């Protein structure tokens, strides 16, 4: 009664185009670090993503931006993911120590 057929066959639509949208920025994403990013460096990101997610979501964010602007050179190496996953460790106690 209160909604049409033709209303309610949108509502199924916009919602499985945002389920759609949704696994494409997750497989955009996956492709753009699989370019970006060494295996060994692609391995140690997730190794550390199940420990502190936030800190291994931190680096992929910037790699992704840095590489896209030219700024880092890909693809990025291991060595260079370590560096950046300390760094962004670093930088979390650094807010936390209220400075």
């Amino acid at each position: 009664v209160p909604i049409s057929e033709e209303q309610a066959q949108q509502m199924v639509a916009k919602q499985q185009a945002q389920q759609e949208r949704m696994e494409a920025l997750e497989e955009q994403k996956e492709n753009m670090l699989r370019a970006f990013v060494s295996a060994e460096g692609r391995e140690r990101l997730k190794r550390i993503a199940q420990v502190k997610a936030g800190r291994s979501q931190a680096v992929e964010m910037h790699i992704i931006q840095a590489v896209q602007r030219g700024k880092m050179q890909p693809p990025v190496s291991d060595d260079t993911v370590r560096e950046l996953l300390g760094q962004m460790a670093n930088q979390e106690a650094e807010s936390r120590s209220h400075i």
